[PDB]
């Protein structure tokens, strides 16, 4: 109630906003690949608004493997100057809530590169785990180190 923040649709009106703010926000490159299949996943994939500025998105698909149905988190992120608003919780909640009304997902996962000490505060924070440490799972930036993050439903 009040709320500064709102989650909106990406269509392919402003799929161009959300590549520029996942540019910004990440230091890995995400293809031409992974903005059609934004376009397609419906609910899975939000742009976030601060005072109707979008300023940050959340990317998820579905996953079927380890014979299970996971929900996976690619990028949540919001710009620099707009963190710890709550923008991030939004998201995240978001995704969680679609989780919760499916009923079907066995968990939540993600990865998160090792020196990421505040992406790993925010998501335990929400229950997530880490599960495991990937070794190389980045090939062009450091540390190339990984960690999954993963919430059980
Ligand atoms: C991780 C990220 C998404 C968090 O989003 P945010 O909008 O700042 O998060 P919120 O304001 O909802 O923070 C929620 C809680 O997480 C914890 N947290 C978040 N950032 C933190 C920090 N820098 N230090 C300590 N705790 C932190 C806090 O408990 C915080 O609650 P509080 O602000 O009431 O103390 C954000 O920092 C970001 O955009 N980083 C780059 C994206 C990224 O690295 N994600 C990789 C995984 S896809
Ligand atoms: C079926 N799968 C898909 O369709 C699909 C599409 S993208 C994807 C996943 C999502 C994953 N997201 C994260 O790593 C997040 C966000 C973030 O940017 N960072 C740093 C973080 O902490 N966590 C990255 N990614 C890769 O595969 C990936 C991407 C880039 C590089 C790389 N290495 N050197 N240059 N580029 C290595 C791996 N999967």
């Amino acid at each position: 109630k009040g709320s500064r923040i709102e989650l909106g649709d990406v269509t392919p009106h402003n799929i161009k906003q959300l590549k520029r703010l996942n540019q910004v926000i990440f230091p890995v490159s995400y293809n031409d690949k992974f903005y059609k299949d934004v376009l397609e996943v419906g609910e899975l994939a939000k742009l976030a608004y601060f005072n109707d500025i979008a300023v940050g998105a959340v990317c998820c698909r579905v996953d079927h493997s380890q014979n299970q149905k996971r929900l996976y988190i690619m990028t949540l992120g919001c710009l620099a100057p707009y963190r710890r608003l709550g923008i991030g919780t939004k998201m995240l909640n978001h995704v969680l809530n679609i989780c919760e009304k499916d009923g079907t997902f066995d968990n939540i996962y993600l990865h998160v590169q090792i020196s990421n000490e505040s992406a790993i505060d925010f998501y335990r924070k929400f229950g997530f785990e880490i599960i495991e440490t990937k070794k190389n799972y980045y090939k062009r930036i450091e540390p190339a180190d990984a960690h999954v993050l993963q919430k059980n439903l």
